[PDB]
Protein backbone atom coordinates (compact mmCIF):
# COMPACT_ATOMS: atom_id res chain seq x y z
CA UNK A 1 0.00 0.00 0.00
CA UNK A 2 0.77 3.60 -0.22
CA UNK A 3 3.18 6.00 1.96
CA UNK A 4 1.91 9.31 3.49
CA UNK A 5 0.52 11.56 2.02
CA UNK A 6 -1.01 15.04 2.63
CA UNK A 7 -4.73 15.51 2.11
CA UNK A 8 -6.31 18.83 0.64
CA UNK A 9 -9.85 20.23 -0.30
CA UNK A 10 -9.59 22.23 -3.23
CA UNK A 11 -12.61 24.50 -4.57
CA UNK A 12 -12.54 25.80 -7.68
CA UNK A 13 -14.78 28.07 -10.30
CA UNK A 14 -14.06 29.95 -13.10
CA UNK A 15 -15.78 32.89 -14.85
CA UNK A 16 -15.83 35.16 -18.21
CA UNK A 17 -16.91 38.52 -18.18
CA UNK A 18 -19.05 40.20 -20.85
CA UNK A 19 -20.93 39.52 -23.35
CA UNK A 20 -18.92 38.90 -26.26
CA UNK A 21 -19.35 36.33 -28.24
CA UNK A 22 -17.74 32.61 -27.33
CA UNK A 23 -14.08 33.08 -26.60
CA UNK A 24 -13.70 36.82 -27.21
CA UNK A 25 -14.11 37.64 -23.36
CA UNK A 26 -11.47 37.68 -20.89
CA UNK A 27 -11.62 34.79 -17.94
CA UNK A 28 -10.75 33.95 -15.21
CA UNK A 29 -9.66 30.38 -12.69
CA UNK A 30 -10.13 30.60 -8.94
CA UNK A 31 -8.57 27.89 -6.63
CA UNK A 32 -9.04 27.84 -3.00
CA UNK A 33 -6.34 25.11 -1.42
CA UNK A 34 -7.82 24.16 2.17
CA UNK A 35 -5.47 22.01 4.67
CA UNK A 36 -5.74 20.69 8.18
CA UNK A 37 -2.70 19.77 9.99
CA UNK A 38 -3.17 16.12 10.92
CA UNK A 39 -3.06 15.68 14.73
CA UNK A 40 -3.97 19.41 15.24
CA UNK A 41 -6.32 22.06 16.78
CA UNK A 42 -8.27 21.72 13.39
CA UNK A 43 -7.99 25.09 12.31
CA UNK A 44 -7.90 25.38 8.39
CA UNK A 45 -4.77 26.86 6.69
CA UNK A 46 -5.93 28.04 3.27
CA UNK A 47 -3.77 28.79 -0.02
CA UNK A 48 -4.92 31.00 -3.25
CA UNK A 49 -3.99 29.94 -6.77
CA UNK A 50 -5.47 32.08 -9.53
CA UNK A 51 -4.98 32.44 -13.64
CA UNK A 52 -6.41 34.49 -16.22
CA UNK A 53 -6.50 34.88 -20.22
CA UNK A 54 -7.45 37.93 -22.29
CA UNK A 55 -9.83 36.41 -24.90
CA UNK A 56 -10.91 32.62 -23.47
CA UNK A 57 -14.07 30.27 -22.74
CA UNK A 58 -15.68 28.39 -19.89
CA UNK A 59 -14.65 25.05 -20.30
CA UNK A 60 -10.64 26.61 -21.25
CA UNK A 61 -10.60 28.28 -18.27
CA UNK A 62 -12.70 25.40 -15.89
CA UNK A 63 -9.55 23.28 -17.24
CA UNK A 64 -7.19 25.66 -15.98
CA UNK A 65 -8.51 25.28 -12.72
CA UNK A 66 -7.68 21.93 -12.66
CA UNK A 67 -3.79 22.04 -14.05
CA UNK A 68 -3.42 25.01 -12.28
CA UNK A 69 -4.45 23.59 -9.13
CA UNK A 70 -2.50 20.00 -9.76
CA UNK A 71 0.54 21.51 -10.66
CA UNK A 72 0.80 24.05 -7.78
CA UNK A 73 0.35 21.07 -4.87
CA UNK A 74 2.96 19.06 -6.86
CA UNK A 75 5.97 21.09 -6.57
CA UNK A 76 6.13 19.74 -2.69
CA UNK A 77 7.77 16.38 -3.26
CA UNK A 78 4.91 14.34 -2.95
CA UNK A 79 1.83 12.76 -4.28
CA UNK A 80 -1.70 14.25 -2.49
CA UNK A 81 -5.06 13.38 -1.91
CA UNK A 82 -7.61 15.15 -3.37
CA UNK A 83 -10.95 16.24 -2.68
CA UNK A 84 -11.85 18.52 -5.56
CA UNK A 85 -14.83 20.66 -5.66
CA UNK A 86 -15.82 22.56 -8.78
CA UNK A 87 -18.98 24.01 -9.95
CA UNK A 88 -18.21 22.38 -13.59
CA UNK A 89 -19.93 19.28 -14.54
CA UNK A 90 -17.46 19.75 -17.62
CA UNK A 91 -14.64 18.54 -14.93
CA UNK A 92 -16.74 16.14 -12.92
CA UNK A 93 -17.85 14.31 -15.63
CA UNK A 94 -14.81 14.53 -18.15
CA UNK A 95 -12.46 13.52 -15.04
CA UNK A 96 -14.93 10.63 -14.33
CA UNK A 97 -15.69 9.67 -17.82
CA UNK A 98 -15.17 11.56 -20.35
CA UNK A 99 -11.33 10.86 -20.69
CA UNK A 100 -11.81 7.53 -20.20
CA UNK A 101 -13.76 7.50 -23.87
CA UNK A 102 -11.30 9.60 -25.83
CA UNK A 103 -8.11 8.00 -24.45
CA UNK A 104 -10.43 4.79 -25.97
CA UNK A 105 -10.54 6.31 -29.20
CA UNK A 106 -7.20 7.24 -29.48
CA UNK A 107 -7.67 10.95 -28.47
CA UNK A 108 -8.93 11.90 -31.61
CA UNK A 109 -10.70 14.95 -32.62
CA UNK A 110 -14.46 15.09 -33.96
CA UNK A 111 -14.54 17.04 -36.59
CA UNK A 112 -15.89 20.44 -36.53
CA UNK A 113 -16.00 19.60 -32.61
CA UNK A 114 -14.07 21.80 -30.05
CA UNK A 115 -13.48 19.51 -27.35
CA UNK A 116 -10.37 21.23 -25.72
CA UNK A 117 -8.33 18.24 -26.50
CA UNK A 118 -5.06 19.27 -25.95
CA UNK A 119 -5.94 20.92 -22.68
CA UNK A 120 -7.66 17.75 -21.50
CA UNK A 121 -4.22 16.25 -21.98
CA UNK A 122 -2.47 18.65 -20.44
CA UNK A 123 -4.58 18.43 -17.18
CA UNK A 124 -4.66 14.29 -17.10
CA UNK A 125 -1.40 14.81 -16.63
CA UNK A 126 -1.51 17.87 -13.96
CA UNK A 127 -3.26 14.55 -12.24
CA UNK A 128 -0.34 12.92 -12.68
CA UNK A 129 -0.56 10.20 -10.21
CA UNK A 130 -2.47 12.45 -6.91
CA UNK A 131 -5.78 10.59 -6.12
CA UNK A 132 -8.64 12.67 -6.52
CA UNK A 133 -12.25 12.37 -5.42
CA UNK A 134 -13.93 14.56 -7.59
CA UNK A 135 -17.45 16.78 -6.51
CA UNK A 136 -19.55 18.64 -8.26
CA UNK A 137 -21.82 21.40 -6.61
CA UNK A 138 -24.10 24.31 -8.07
CA UNK A 139 -22.18 27.66 -8.64
CA UNK A 140 -23.86 30.74 -7.11
CA UNK A 141 -26.10 28.24 -4.66
CA UNK A 142 -24.39 29.24 -1.32
CA UNK A 143 -21.49 27.39 -1.01
CA UNK A 144 -19.28 29.34 0.22
CA UNK A 145 -15.78 27.97 -0.57
CA UNK A 146 -16.96 27.90 -4.07
CA UNK A 147 -18.44 31.25 -4.08
CA UNK A 148 -15.09 32.78 -2.96
CA UNK A 149 -13.67 30.68 -5.97
CA UNK A 150 -16.01 32.39 -7.61
CA UNK A 151 -14.71 35.73 -5.95
CA UNK A 152 -11.09 35.23 -6.89
CA UNK A 153 -11.86 33.55 -10.58
CA UNK A 154 -13.59 37.10 -11.21
CA UNK A 155 -11.02 39.07 -9.78
CA UNK A 156 -8.15 37.19 -11.96
CA UNK A 157 -10.41 37.72 -15.22
CA UNK A 158 -10.87 41.50 -14.53
CA UNK A 159 -7.66 42.42 -13.46
CA UNK A 160 -5.98 40.07 -15.74
CA UNK A 161 -3.78 38.46 -12.82
CA UNK A 162 -1.62 35.28 -12.14
CA UNK A 163 -1.06 33.98 -8.55
CA UNK A 164 2.28 32.39 -9.96
CA UNK A 165 1.13 29.42 -7.55
CA UNK A 166 -0.22 29.02 -4.12
CA UNK A 167 -0.12 32.24 -2.29
CA UNK A 168 -1.37 33.15 1.08
CA UNK A 169 -5.42 33.10 0.99
CA UNK A 170 -7.82 35.99 1.04
CA UNK A 171 -10.66 33.88 2.53
CA UNK A 172 -11.05 34.99 5.67
CA UNK A 173 -11.04 38.77 4.74
CA UNK A 174 -13.83 38.17 2.36
CA UNK A 175 -15.95 35.86 4.41
CA UNK A 176 -15.87 38.73 6.76
CA UNK A 177 -17.37 41.16 4.41
CA UNK A 178 -20.53 42.53 4.64
CA UNK A 179 -21.62 41.23 0.97
CA UNK A 180 -20.56 37.94 2.55
CA UNK A 181 -22.43 38.22 5.34
CA UNK A 182 -25.80 39.16 3.45
CA UNK A 183 -25.86 36.09 1.71
CA UNK A 184 -25.75 34.00 4.43
CA UNK A 185 -23.59 30.87 2.74
CA UNK A 186 -22.77 27.28 4.25
CA UNK A 187 -19.28 26.48 4.92
CA UNK A 188 -18.25 23.01 4.07
CA UNK A 189 -16.28 21.42 7.36
CA UNK A 190 -13.14 19.87 5.99
CA UNK A 191 -13.05 15.93 4.72
CA UNK A 192 -12.31 12.97 6.95
CA UNK A 193 -9.81 10.55 5.36
CA UNK A 194 -12.75 8.53 5.46
CA UNK A 195 -15.12 10.74 3.87
CA UNK A 196 -12.34 10.39 0.95
CA UNK A 197 -13.34 8.37 -2.36
CA UNK A 198 -10.69 8.68 -4.82
CA UNK A 199 -11.85 8.50 -8.95
CA UNK A 200 -9.76 5.38 -10.10
CA UNK A 201 -6.60 6.66 -12.25
CA UNK A 202 -6.77 8.49 -15.27
CA UNK A 203 -5.03 6.82 -18.57
CA UNK A 204 -1.82 7.89 -19.22
CA UNK A 205 -1.88 9.90 -22.75
CA UNK A 206 -0.53 8.58 -25.62
CA UNK A 207 1.60 11.83 -26.52
CA UNK A 208 2.25 12.58 -29.54
CA UNK A 209 -0.14 11.38 -32.08
CA UNK A 210 -1.89 13.10 -34.50
CA UNK A 211 -5.61 13.93 -33.46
Amino acid sequence: SDIPTPLVAVYADESCLGNGREGENPGGAGVLVEYARPGGAGDIVRRDVWVSEPATTNNRMALRSVIEAFRAIGHKGTRFRVVFTTDSRYIVDGMTRWVHDWAQRGWKRKSGAIENLALWQEAVQAVNGHAVEWRWVRGHAGHAQNEYANHLAVTAAGGQTQSGGLVDSGYEEWAARVSTAASRMRLEPFPDAAAFRPSPALPVVAAGRPS
